[PDB]
């Protein structure tokens, strides 16, 4: 579990999108594993604008942050997890790392702020979903 609070808004996995965030929302795509609400609290995050390829991700099956490398994003066929079938998924980050499907919402941040979220796991890669791209988080 986990979400990016940024402004007024609450970026989660959207497999883990709870029904008030489908009642708040703001935007889903399933080809990327987002979902984006609406929130009364401002949140404590900020985006990375950048390009960067090193950062430190949060691993909740491990209660561990680990400086990884990671790929530009791409569309990356992802094996079958308990919550998704072995699929294709579109603005995919890989780096070498634990994740178990648990750890999905986990942090991954650059020197820029918040990179993106922890969206996939299995055979020793950690998969983020980017929100770099998603500019309208930073304004209205
Ligand atoms: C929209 N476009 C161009 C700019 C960045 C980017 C990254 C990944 C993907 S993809 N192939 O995962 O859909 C598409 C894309
Ligand atoms: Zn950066």
């Amino acid at each position: 579990s986990g979400a990016i609070y940024v402004g007024n808004y609450r970026v989660v996995n959207r497999h883990l999108a709870t029904h008030n965030d489908w009642a708040n929302l703001v935007w889903e795509d399933s080809s990327r594993d987002l979902l984006v609400s609406s929130t009364t609290a401002q949140g404590c995050d900020t985006i990375a604008r950048c390009d960067c390829q090193t950062g430190v991700y949060y691993c909740s099956s491990r209660r561990k942050h680990y400086p990884v490398s990671f790929s530009k994003p791409s569309l990356i066929f992802v094996e079958a997890s308990e919550y998704y079938p072995a699929r294709y998924q579109s603005h995919l980050m890989l780096a070498v790392g634990h994740s178990e499907p648990g750890d999905c919402g986990g942090i991954l941040r650059c020197q820029h702020g918040v990179v993106g979220i922890v969206s996939t796991g299995g055979n020793g890669l950690v998969g983020f979903a980017d929100v770099r791209d998603l500019l309208w988080l930073d304004e209205e």
